[PDB]
């Protein structure tokens, strides 16, 4: 229960809208703003009978949340008509809930948002009113690739929703959300990078500074066995090839570790891959924040000599960016579920599942979607390799930390870097309202 | 320099034909016989500058010998025409060789035998017609299945060779081959079963023994969990799926061990599987002979708690058929290659490859072909599934030890056990010559 979080104007304004008011609110930052920090400070220090949810199972386990389809008992094929037949597991709850938070709201499609509103409108405190009158708190990175919509759905989805963004859902317009944008980049020496990114957001590109970009299209391929460059790909398939090809053409023995599921857990979504295949000298990424304060979620390293085990489970030493030769051991992930405790006036969260695996994954290459909400010091913006579609360039650039660590494989650097101005329309509406 | 071999008439007659004479010889056993015993006693205690070969890489590593393709530089697709263009790696050798042994000759197809004869006809010591004069010693079990012949090659193979068995090759006919059959059953004592099996051999079975066979012809199932049983299948696909089905169902944690290849080896013929996926409580097969004298090749067991005490490597504790608790650790297999050294005026064997892996594999089900030369106390004979072969039943029955341990999946059985009388013809020719 600590207080070491630097309460600035935006932070204090957001907490004001959150706790003392019961208004629907939308808080955005871009990577470093304190989205998880603000959410969790509210989460720990409130008595407001709240429920914290997240779109994916990976996002839910990280925030210790409830994996929304599970919280509402939504089948993978849910629709605005089938939602009406859903019987709540925990019917007694959603009458008592005062507020509900949703993290990483960027990747919640419009149809699912409308299903949520209908569900809370029928089972909420005040039925008929938006969300049953329950205060809704949205937290996410607007500067994100919209939720994909398969080719089959495309024809009629285009006719129901203007965009797969959550903010183009009919329920979001009929309800008023106070807008708060986190602008402060904490623990960030990324000076002039965010100014460049904000310049790319607007029409202020200052193409002298655009060609100040044109300086880092080096090719000559290459990297180093030391410089920890990560490839950002558009699809799993390409990231999956770079991980394997780098894993091959590499000597030493491979070590394979199988994740263990206790209780109930889906595969996917797993934070760490189920089969951890590590050779000596393998570039890896750590997928959780260390309690002991040694590495963070996304801290890259290089697998080094494993000492083998004493009578406990074996460890994987890793050579971090700064040093560091840290012993990584398997980490326990838990899958929560919120419920009301009839005994007292409180909503408790029991754990229905456990998952055990080394918190690491091969980190020679990653996909943009997998790297949502992460910044890497040295990145490689690789080939498409089948379509570099509209507005994917601003997101990929927003994955980087500095310009002197950015290497652009293809020197494309042209006039569709622009953030995909559906978002831009939404932001210019709310910032000036 | 061991002398513990109890040199029975058959044995002394076979060694006499081997050592003092230079005649081609054909020794057959029934896998309880002294085949490996005779081969290794001759191998160790001789001064005859010989070369020991085996068809597969697995059979070669077990006998500490070389594969036929490796010794002759035979490409996987060799034909009798292309053999003439093969340049020997070690041309100088095959002038010095006095004898050549070939173990597990049962699984040597006719075309390969003719290629061997042609090669030694061209490069051998005094390279005339009979293998270039090199004395050939063949050792194998005739009671095993013939070497498979793909459907494509079948049409024209059928017209050149009457059967894919080695004795229907050409060379053999114009080859003086003394015949010795090890018929005496080396104990573990085979009392009722070998008499019944030999009765099926000579088609002299009695319907008293058919009815006494029909007694273990029962429907239903299950293995008594401890009680070790195995399902002998016709195909890898069926047997290996049963190993997976028993492995998924059973609870606990998975442990994955990767074999390490040093130098040069093969991925097709490995003694232990390359990826050992082992759960606690899993039936295993202990697939090599322990020097310390704790378990034999084929001695089945059930994995019990794996004590991962390390500062080098962890140990897999296994409960044998009698008892038990043996610590199984990785075993080193080596791939030899013979060469002639004028300095010692003899045939030395250097090791060009090494393979390290725990000598274990899941043993809920294995294929007849994999289990060549083995007897198991408790066997489950399925239907193939389906109608196994013309003559697969006799081999499957010859895999068993006793009738009070053989369990036949289904009573259909009517009479198709009969030995594959191409073998019967050959055996009645040589036994009465
Ligand atoms: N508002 C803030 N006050 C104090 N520290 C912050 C704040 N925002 C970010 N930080 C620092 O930055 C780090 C990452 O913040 P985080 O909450 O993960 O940002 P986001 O959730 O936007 O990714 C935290 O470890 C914290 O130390
Ligand atoms: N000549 C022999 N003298 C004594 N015991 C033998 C002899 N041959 C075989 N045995 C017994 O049979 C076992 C297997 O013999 P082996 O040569 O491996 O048979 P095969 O080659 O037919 O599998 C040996 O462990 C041994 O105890």
């Amino acid at each position: 229960m600590i207080q070491t979080v630097e309460f600035n104007e935006q932070f204090s304004k957001a907490l004001d809208l959150m706790e003392n008011t019961n208004k629907n609110v939308l808080i955005v930052g871009r990577a470093g703003t304190g989205k998880s920090t603000l959410l969790n400070y509210f989460r720990n220090n409130t008595k407001k009978k709240i429920a914290v949810l997240a779109p994916t199972g990976v996002a839910a386990v990280n925030i210790k949340g409830q994996t929304i389809h599970s919280f509402f008992n939504f089948k993978p094929d849910i629709t605005l008509s089938s939602v009406k037949d859903i019987k709540p597991k925990n019917k007694e709850i959603y009458k008592k809930l005062d507020a509900i938070v949703i993290d990483e709201v960027s990747m919640v499609r419009a149809d699912l948002f409308d299903c949520i509103n209908e569900f809370l409108k029928i089972h909420g405190k005040q039925p008929g009113e938006p969300f049953g009158g329950i205060q809704l708190i949205l937290i996410g990175d607007l500067y994100q690739l919209p939720p994909v919509v398969t080719s089959s759905e495309k024809k009629f989805f285009s006719q129901i929703y203007k965009s797969p963004f959550f903010f183009d859902s009919i329920s979001f317009n009929e309800a008023e959300f106070e807008f708060v944008e986190l602008e402060k980049v904490y623990r960030q020496k990324d000076e002039k990078f965010i100014k460049l990114l904000n310049a790319i957001r607007n029409k202020t590109i200052e193409e002298k500074d655009l060609e100040e970009l044109n300086k880092r299209y080096i090719p000559d391929f290459e990297p180093d066995e030391k410089e920890f460059y990560i490839y950002l790909t558009t699809t799993n398939e390409l990231a999956d090839k770079i991980n394997q090809q780098k894993l091959e053409k590499l000597k030493g023995k491979k070590y394979v570790y199988q994740g263990y599921i206790e209780g109930d857990f889906s595969e996917k979504d797993l934070p760490a891959p189920l089969e951890l295949v590590i050779k000596k000298g393998t570039q890896v990424m750590l997928l959780n924040n260390d309690y002991q304060g040694r590495w963070i979620n996304g801290s890259m390293g290089r697998v080094v000599d494993i000492e083998k085990v004493k009578g406990n489970e074996d460890i994987i030493w890793v050579e971090l960016e700064d040093g560091e030769e840290v012993p990584v051991q398997p980490y326990e992930w838990d899958m929560f579920e919120f419920y009301y405790d009839k005994a007292q006036k409180k909503i408790k969260s029991r754990t229905v599942g456990s998952y055990y695996q080394y918190p690491l994954k091969p980190a020679w290459a990653i996909t943009i979607h997998k790297s949502q909400g992460l910044t890497f010091d040295k990145v490689i913006i690789d080939i498409g390799r089948g379509t570099f579609s509209h507005g994917q360039l601003y997101v990929a650039l927003s994955r980087c930390r500095s310009l002197e660590g950015l290497v652009l494989k293809k020197p494309i650097s042209e006039k569709y870097i622009w953030l995909d101005k559906r978002v831009v329309s939404f932001l210019t509406k709310y910032q000036y309202k």
